[PDB]
């Protein structure tokens, strides 16, 4: 009989914390299970705050994101896994390069249980319309700007974007790390500049909503993909369970979608991508580790995969077996390019490991919006980033 603490966030919004608990105690009913609710305003320093002094209060530690992980491994919070994960003989494979990124010298302290990459959205009416075929799961960059300024066009209702960038970042730097010979933490950000080159000729021919207008109105990207005036919307994983529930309430009115694999870059396998993640980890502290070690185990692995799977949460786990359940929610679209972009080839971090990470983006953004808004060229822009970044102190 043991009790196991889970330190996680937003317990009452969070769908799938409570059958992981049914479906485990169901096959191991001697384990029960407090969860300690933090909060995800700053979730970070609230489990720091608990994992103090020596404290085993906590056995289950749940991780937010990148930085949160770096943070507790500095800290020296939470327990190495990489022989636990050796023994065990966990495939790492079907997590599509995120154990390796999450390993750091060697070693590794958490088990992804959930992660959402980057894919295409689009809108078929918006294609059917044009007489475009829709996207194919093997795009290169080149060929979606292409096919963006192709169905860019039309007077009043007629009135479309062939695509939508987002106002962050990522949009428009993450087709940048796909080639896995440069990451957006380190050293000189030159290479961008093909990526920013293209982004700003969409924007400047009026393919894409301007970043400029994005910023001042505010308009979140989903409310123009549900207004059916965006042809294609590049955008992590989250957005599908979206999508489904505003199609469902009629908020969406682009109801006939499909999604296809992340587009890459010439000489880039097609569904190479980038991805965020969670994670589980056990306190270094634990007294019970043997119980929070199979614990994690199991949320992060084909059973708790299904679960996650079944409440519309994209899990770390890729394999058929959760293609399966994802595609089966009804809603989801019925065609065989949408399911087949579910199982990435690779998936790099949007932001790798480094303890600067919160200071980078600080420095990044700034730039980012300089150069968005014509206030600054790309290349003064990116030495700016290069030379920022190397700033940091
Ligand atoms: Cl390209
Ligand atoms: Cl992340």
């Amino acid at each position: 009989a043991v009790t196991l603490k889970w330190a996680l966030w937003d317990w009452d919004k969070t769908a799938y914390y409570k059958p992981l608990i049914e479906a485990y105690q169901a096959k191991h009913p001697n384990v029960k299970f407090e969860p300690m609710d933090l909060g995800s305003q700053d979730y970070q320093q609230m489990i720091s705050t608990q994992l103090t002094g020596g404290s085993k209060d906590i056995d289950i530690v749940t991780i937010k994101d990148v930085p949160g992980y770096t943070n507790l491994v500095r800290a020296g919070n939470i327990a190495d896994l990489s022989g636990f994960v050796k023994d065990q003989k966990i495939d790492p494979a079907p997590y599509g390069g995120l154990i390796e990124e999450l390993t750091i010298d060697g070693k590794i302290y958490s088990l992804p249980f959930r992660s959402d990459f980057w894919i295409v959205y689009y809108n078929k009416d918006i294609f059917d319309k044009a007489g475009v075929p829709y996207p194919t799961n093997d795009m290169t960059w080149a060929q979606f700007d292409e096919t963006a300024e192709k169905l860019a066009g039309g007077m009043g209702t007629n009135k479309t974007y062939g695509a939508l960038l987002h106002t962050w970042r990522s949009t428009v730097q993450l087709p940048g790390i796909l080639d896995g010979k440069h990451t957006l933490v380190d050293g000189d950000y030159a290479f961008l500049k093909p990526w920013y080159e293209r982004a700003l000729t969409l924007q400047k021919d009026g393919a894409i909503p301007s970043y400029a207008f994005l910023k001042t109105s505010n308009t979140h990207y989903s409310a123009l993909f549900f207004n059916g005036t965006i042809g294609m919307l590049p955008m992590g994983t989250w957005f599908v369970g979206t999508q489904i529930a505003k199609v469902k309430s009629g908020e969406s009115k682009s109801k006939n979608w499909g999604i296809v694999k992340f587009p890459h870059p010439d000489g880039v396998p097609a569904g190479t991508t980038a991805a965020q993640i969670s994670g589980l980890a056990v306190n270094s502290n634990s007294q019970h580790k043997d119980a929070a070690l199979d614990f994690i185990k199991f949320v992060a692995g084909p059973e708790g995969a299904a679960v996650v799977a079944a409440t519309g949460t994209f899990p770390a786990l890729k394999t058929a077996d959760v293609s399966a359940k994802i595609a089966s929610t009804p809603g989801f679209p019925q065609d065989e390019a949408s399911k087949e972009a579910l199982i990435p080839a690779k998936a790099y971090l949007e932001m790798a490991v480094n303890p600067n990470a919160a200071k980078i983006e600080v420095v990044l953004n700034r730039a980012h919006d300089a150069i968005m808004t014509d206030n600054t060229s790309v290349d003064d822009g990116l030495k700016e980033m290069t030379e920022g970044v190397k700033a940091i102190k």
